């Protein structure tokens, strides 16, 4: 009858010669309904809630920064980063100052429910993804706003900008052109509400396991 | 090996002293791969499918009302409803007839798969909420069609009204403007059969468990 | 604390007077957080990735052809098929040859994160759907790409065509006119890398089983 863990190593394979295990800060909460595989950080005061599933076993490392949130149903996954000749597919592969990863997530960062960040991707810090979202081949800069159902895929999402409700960014043309976060901007005090609530979270969720 | 409850309570908080379980009625479903979790209300006759996440941990309370179908991948989760002063964030807090909830769900609504109904938010009853489709900060009123991959984000949509698939509905001006819902729509009987096949599905689960 | 299969029958209904269990292949990898249900077949080197809820209760049967993937999230299900006369209902049961599905995904298919294919619908041999895509009452032909968060509502998508993300297409006279998959296409590669990938996964991670 379904016997199993949700914190676990990636498969071998011929682009992992070598299973990693997930390292997570004590601080943080994975929900026992959530996944979590393979070359994954995960840090402090990080709330993983139920249907979230984080697999590093194609494209790796995967780095969620502390008192980042991934809600429920959101996945984190990549693009292979490594080729048959063990041969590192650059083009694949996010540089956050002088550290490679597939998938970057910063501090302070939310995912909300049911969005998804496919690598090669990088999050900057303090930016909510919103609800639905989808993030792919792009870096999202710093203090950053993806309304919900709104997605940038192949393009740079310059520091401070957002991206309206069910718009898809396709072109560094149209993300230059985004709209800035103002202090009257509609979810201009959103990432930091979320961000409070989340810590909380799992401070709360901790003490229940 | 991943041992634990998926119906449980909501963790002791800043703004929830005193947690609460889900209030679920003995003839509703409940998968035992979906999650829920604290200050829930689940009426009589409800299936909840495999995946679905009903969270009311930070804005509470969540009703589903009776005959209603939460499905595979749906998120029910709402913003904060309670301040730093145990003060009611009214904002943040639906009205449905002399009672307040974060997130009210209807008798006889259709959560189809992968949609998202998050607070302050309220569905009316016999609505079909389509597939991926996304209600946030919105009430949507009774007898309502959302089509897949629709959204009504802050905004009433009046009773009898449809949303187009693919429509994102972000003002109330678009909202007044909605198509009927006649005989001869397209989605015009699809909620009262998705109920029907819904309520014999908790039971049949039913009698599985 | 929650004891329960993820690979199970469907219930006893109206409309399925004797259970199926599911019919997976020896060499498929099922996740222990994905759901199976009911009248399912799937095919060999298939990968079932975390949080996927594969559920033929309602319309039946559900097939997963050779070598294809149905990755994190991804809901497959069925309008009716059978009516109260235990009337076959033809308008949601598709036609692959000879046989008779509600839902029939190909060999080499990618069903990626978060996508959805509900029947009646039909994708052909070596196509990609993608991240956040939607797929209801269609034919989707082979060796086509749905980009992500595209959508084919109620069309025939014809032999070697794609879906630029973020479009829905809900008419015939729009499915006809899509672009040709060339090979400078940007998703050109995209369905023979991932199915690739998805075979090497399922045995790797069967062997951690
Ligand atoms: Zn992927
Ligand atoms: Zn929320
Ligand atoms: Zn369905």
């Amino acid at each position: 009858v379904d016997e199993f863990s949700n914190i676990r190593e990636n498969p071998v394979t011929p682009w992992n010669p070598e299973p990693s295990a997930p390292v997570i800060d004590p601080t943080a909460y994975i929900d026992p309904q959530a996944s979590v595989i393979g070359e994954v950080t995960i840090g402090a005061n990080v709330m993983v809630s139920p249907m979230a599933s984080i697999r590093s076993d194609e494209g790796m490392p995967i780095f969620v920064g502390d008192r980042s949130n991934v809600q429920d149903g959101v996945v984190l996954h990549a693009l292979e980063t490594i080729n048959e000749e063990g041969e590192p597919i650059e083009d694949n592969i996010v540089e956050v100052d002088g550290k490679e990863y597939a998938v970057y997530i910063g501090n302070n960062v939310s995912l909300a429910h049911q969005s998804q960040v496919h690598g090669p991707a990088a999050v900057g810090d303090d930016t909510f993804i919103g609800m639905q979202a989808f993030v792919f081949k792009s870096k999202v800069g710093n203090n950053c706003v993806l309304e919900p159902r709104s997605a940038a895929i192949g393009v740079t999402i310059p520091d401070g900008r957002y991206i309206p409700a069910g718009m898809v960014v396709t072109s560094q043309a149209e993300a230059d052109k985004l709209p800035e976060v103002t202090d009257d901007y509609a979810y201009s005090h959103t990432n930091e509400a979320v961000v409070y609530v989340n810590v909380h979270l799992a401070e709360g969720y901790k003490e229940t396991s």
